[PDB]
């Protein structure tokens, strides 16, 4: 009778990588390189953030006085997400501690079929029978109960180890005629099976990848069905999930944000918080392009000499040498690029699922 089982700690005892981030002379690319008013203001700011995300996906502006080294010391500058060897056993301060105490389900479908078979066979009580059920129950919750003759009281069974929470991946289809901005961190009440939990689901796209790593969506996709990563008790029946938020000002105390089903109980689905840095190419020689307004110190340029440079017209290239102390540098590209294009750094961060709490009332 616990959310975090004691037997879920001994299985993940083999520490694999203990890589440090302070003893590096450059970025970690050694693998392939060298009260209603506040709510209204918050809603308007979230709409602004959503539209900014729509035109500018992961763009961050750098201040001249603030060096990029001390905010970009824990980032990852790997070339491609679908080919590099990601891992799920890293040790980072952003990892939750209770991630140590989660039941790591290897496969979901076969174990789900096995536990359905077990509930079919081992159930000594045949379905469709009259049962006197003498259950332990606390004193104070005797206050909340009403008479059963005017209110429906139902009992729903549970499977093995379902109180022990794990990493959950849900499907997200938006409600019809619905456009409310929802981020990946705000608390949404999710009713799956019968149970209702305050879940903060991290948004992503359910496109398959060879390393089971996907882009962390900061907001819900307005067109395609998204995938939701969180930590929650696992339902082995793949019940549909109703995503809502109770609203007192509305006639109903339910606000339907979306719907979907529980996809997968897999711990390997981690998220890649991406960060894209903008730049304007200043001048163009036939083979060398000198580029302005990326950094503001040359030591940034020698720190980020290994991360590839990409242009949204679809043009990749590498650095050559640091030109000046204002952030200019010379770069070698493949094709001919004009002043209307924008160049960009791409960085990635390992990003972990968060625990969830049950919802009552």
């Amino acid at each position: 009778l616990d959310e975090y089982a004691p037997e879920g700690t001994e299985d993940w005892s083999d520490y694999d990588e203990d890589f440090e981030y302070d003893g590096l002379t450059t970025a970690r690319y050694d693998d392939h390189g060298f009260s209603p008013e506040e709510e209204e203001r918050q809603l308007r700011e979230f709409r602004d953030m959503e539209k900014e995300d729509r035109e500018f996906p992961d763009e961050i502006e750098l201040e001249p006085s603030e060096s990029a080294i001390e905010r970009l010391k824990r980032y990852r500058g790997l070339k491609n997400l679908y080919n590099c060897d990601w891992q799920v056993d890293e040790k980072d301060p952003s990892s939750p501690a209770e991630w140590k105490r989660l039941l790591r389900i290897g496969n979901y479908k076969n174990t789900k079929n096995r536990i359905i078979k077990e509930t079919k066979n081992e159930a000594q009580a045949i379905a469709g029978d009259r049962i006197r059920m003498f259950i332990r129950f606390p004193k104070f919750l005797l206050e909340k109960i009403q008479d059963p003759k005017q209110l429906l009281f139902a009992v729903y069974g549970l499977l093995l180890h379902e109180h022990k929470n794990a990493v959950v991946n849900f499907s997200l289809q938006r409600w019809e005629q619905y456009d409310k901005p929802v981020p990946s961190q705000e608390p949404i009440v999710v009713q799956y099976g019968v149970r209702r939990y305050t879940i903060q689901p991290l948004f992503s796209q359910g496109s398959n990848s060879p390393n089971n790593v996907h882009k962390y969506e900061r907001f819900l996709h307005p067109d395609t069905v998204s995938v939701a990563t969180c930590i929650a008790p696992v339902d082995f029946t793949q019940s549909p999930a109703i995503f809502f938020k109770p609203s007192p000002t509305d006639a109903k105390n339910i606000e339907l944000i979306g719907h979907g089903t529980f996809l997968n109980a897999d711990h390997s689905r981690i998220l890649a918080k991406r960060a894209i840095l903008t730049g304007h190419p200043f001048r163009f020689h036939k083979t060398v392009v000198t580029v302005r307004y990326m950094f503001f110190r040359p030591e940034d340029v020698e720190w980020f000499k290994s991360i590839p440079l990409f242009t949204k017209s679809g043009r990749s290239g590498f650095i050559k040498e640091s030109l000046g102390t204002h952030g200019y540098f010379k770069a070698t590209f493949d094709g001919k690029l004009s002043a209307q294009d924008v160049v960009a750094m791409s960085l990635y961060k390992r990003m972990w699922p968060m625990p969830s709490l049950p919802w009552n009332g």
